[PDB]
């Protein structure tokens, strides 16, 4: 019924190293936080091979869609990898190469300059343009429930899970507070604010560090380190708990669509100008577009940002993580065969922190995860949920900020 014609996928970086050592990360913990093999921020040799699972899934999916060519390399151009310029986003695009065409070369463009921000990747951090501080700070906290305390408020029962997987109680920062007669509450000893500037929304204190350390718990899962949070997370309930605190900060400071317009705007573009059909065209990277299969590494914000702008919903079903290491948000145009119309799929694929556990390599037999999306907004829709070019088109631009393009 319908023919694959084009794919661009925004993936995270693989696993990674966390990116901070901090004296607040030792001071809730009585125990030792486990080392890793490389420098904060960086790809493990592991994450990298659960990347290349995914581009030989890739490869496999698309041949059988019929883009790909079962042997052989993708000739001139058939396939771009364009990546952030941090090491983990390199080196994710290099992975997803070596899975997807091994020994091909396929070159893995970055800006000119990688010792500098990319603003394809966040406009906002180069200054190209700046959030509304006032409209910002009310949406967010208006997702928050009204007010960062309404937020904690609700999710008590999930720090409680993280204080036992530290064990908060006989942590540095508890045992002062009970010196000061005090008792201790993540929550209560570590407040949390809204900050919000041109350039950066943040929240500090007990909301920001607990969606950090839960990432961490769940990266050092993935990285197959034995004891993950010192072998006191031991179900799948309680690696829900866990991360919906990273869910949660991801909502309000990443979904939300008065930043997440703006984040996403460049990368918006990018999309809407490889899926739409025009003579080839070499443009940003040098990169000829539209072609066959565009990857683009970067960050779980960005696909958070791109959920948000194009209201885009999912949870994936055994991945904690909404924008886990290595997932994909994943948009395909399709020609209908009945009448040659041009449609837009939207997809969330991803591995199961099972997969990435057991290090298990994917196929069409074996495949990671996937959820169908569908964009909220689209009002000219096929039966198989797909959204019309020309509504895709309408909703990009809608969503975009012209101020935030490069």
């Amino acid at each position: 019924e319908l023919k694959l014609e084009s794919v661009v996928i925004v993936s995270r970086h693989g696993v990674r190293a966390p990116t901070k050592a901090t004296q607040l990360m030792q001071d809730v913990t009585p125990d030792a936080w486990p080392t890793w093999p490389v420098k904060l921020g960086w790809l493990t040799p592991r994450g990298g091979e659960l990347i290349a699972y995914l581009g030989h899934y890739q490869r496999q999916r698309l041949v059988a869609d019929g883009l790909l060519a079962k042997k052989g390399c993708p000739q001139s151009g058939q396939v771009a990898i364009i990546a952030d310029v941090d090491e983990r986003t390199r080196k994710t695009g290099e992975a997803f190469a070596a899975g997807l065409a091994p020994d091909c070369a396929i070159t893995v463009h970055t800006q000119a300059d990688t010792s500098s921000p990319d603003p394809l990747f966040n406009p906002l951090k180069t200054g190209v343009c700046q959030l509304d501080n006032a409209n910002v700070t009310d949406a967010i906290l208006s997702r928050a429930g009204g007010s960062i305390a309404d937020f904690t408020g609700h999710r008590q029962t999930a720090f409680r899970e993280l204080e036992r997987v530290l064990n908060f109680p006989q942590s540095n920062l508890c045992l002062k507070r009970e010196k000061q007669d005090e008792s201790c509450s993540l929550t209560q000893a570590l407040p949390s604010e809204l900050k919000v500037s041109a350039d950066n929304v943040s929240l500090t204190g007990a909301v920001s560090l607990a969606s950090m350390l839960t990432e961490i718990f769940l990266l050092q899962q993935a990285q197959g380190m034995p004891e993950p949070g010192w072998g006191r997370i031991t179900d799948s309930h309680q690696w829900n708990t866990l991360l919906s605190l990273h869910n949660a900060q991801f909502y309000l400071l990443q979904r939300t669509p008065e930043v997440a317009r703006s984040r996403a705007t460049p990368l918006l573009d990018l999309i809407k100008t490889a899926l739409t059909p025009h003579p080839p065209q070499k443009q940003a990277y040098g990169v000829t577009l539209p072609t066959s299969v565009l990857f683009i590494a970067g960050h779980a914000t960005n696909l958070a940002n791109l959920g948000g702008a194009l209201e885009l919903n999912w949870t994936l079903p055994g991945q904690p993580d909404n924008t886990p290491p290595g997932g994909e948000l994943v948009f395909e145009r399709w020609r209908r065969l009945s009448d040659n119309s041009q449609w837009i799929q939207v997809s969330l694929v991803f591995q199961t922190l099972q997969q990435m556990r057991d290090k298990t390599p994917l196929s069409l037999n074996t495949p990671p995860g996937e959820v169908k999306l569908t964009l909220a907004g689209c009002e000219e829709r096929n039966a198989q949920g797909m959204c019309s070019l020309a509504g895709f088109t309408q909703i990009v631009n809608e969503a975009r900020i012209p101020a935030c393009s490069l």
